[PDB]
């Protein structure tokens, strides 16, 4: 019993975090196959124009890149969106079993919070409507992965490039596509603040009624929403659009509460509350992805 957010295990993730540094810059890296990326402005900082001949004017052996110690020399440079991909003269053993993912807006993954090459800390994230993440990164950070871990391996969805205001971290994946509208400048970027995910509340919920606070549901009656009903409200309340989700099959098997149900109780706590705690809360939490929350839960048909 009990809901925490849960980071993926970091054994594979640490065993390719590596340090880069060119110049007085300092950040971190990932070591797959042949080959290290870590953000662009390792090089220094450019503007888009300016990448280009960076990368041009830059020698392999100004960057050193170091794993636990031991150096790995580049062998060759380029540039991939917002990332250096610098081969490298040794073949990581360690790289696993992984895919390059895009992680989708309401998804949780873990972040390898890193500084000189060795993860310090770890935590999970939310991915933002608006391509950013409510984060945990000092000067150094850059170059962190976000992973996640499942049956067929790693999987990385996210690199570390930036603070915006508000304490609000902004990053690309791992193709270095920026996961927002923003860019590796030192520019004031103000942008559009994120809804909340209903489709995590949802799940939030649900994980209420798996450890006995249904009061919500079961202390009315029955209330409920229909999703065409539910998305027109959520489209003029700061709400995303419910969008549906495998797990909650499981949940509503395990609790007996609807969908429409939990859509209804959306509406109804809005606002907060204050008649009882949800989860130790008064008011809605959205940073559970269903795929976190099942992961704590038990199915109870088979």
């Amino acid at each position: 019993a009990g809901i925490k957010k849960m980071v993926a295990p970091s054994s594979a993730v640490e065993q390719c975090v590596v340090s880069v540094v060119h110049g007085n810059t300092q950040l971190n890296g990932l070591w797959l196959n042949d080959y290290v990326l870590c953000p662009r402005h390792i090089l220094g900082k450019y503007t888009g124009e300016q990448w280009r001949d960076a990368l041009i004017n830059a020698n392999n052996f100004d960057f050193h890149i170091l794993y636990k110690g031991m150096e790995l020399q580049v062998v060759g440079r380029e540039l991939v969106g917002a990332l250096l991909k610098l081969k490298v003269s040794m073949v990581n053993a360690n790289t696993p079993k992984y895919k390059f993912a895009k992680a989708r807006i309401g998804d949780n993954f873990s972040i390898a919070c890193a500084y000189n090459g060795h993860v310090s800390g770890l935590y999970t994230v939310t991915l933002r409507e608006n391509g950013t993440l409510k984060g945990s990164f000092m000067s150094g950070s850059c170059g962190s992965v976000g992973y996640n871990v499942t049956n067929e391996g790693v999987e990385f969805v996210y690199m570390h490039h930036l603070e915006l205001p508000g304490c609000v971290h902004g990053g690309s994946d791992l193709h270095g596509i920026f996961y927002g509208g923003y860019v590796d400048e030192e520019v004031l970027q103000r942008i559009p603040p994120a809804p909340a995910n209903s489709r995590n509340i949802v799940a939030w919920l649900y994980a209420a009624v798996y450890n006995n606070c249904d009061w919500f549901v079961k202390y009315g009656p029955k209330q409920v929403m229909s999703v065409e009903d539910f998305n027109e409200w959520a489209s003029g309340y700061g709400f995303t659009k419910f969008e549906y989700h495998l797990a909650f099959d499981v949940f509503s098997a395990a609790t007996g509460v609807s969908v429409e149900q939990m859509l209804a109780a959306i509406k109804e706590l809005a606002d907060g509350w204050n008649y009882a705690p949800v989860l130790g809360s008064f008011h809605l939490d959205d940073e559970y992805s269903p795929e976190m929350i099942m992961q704590q839960t038990s199915g109870i048909v088979l």
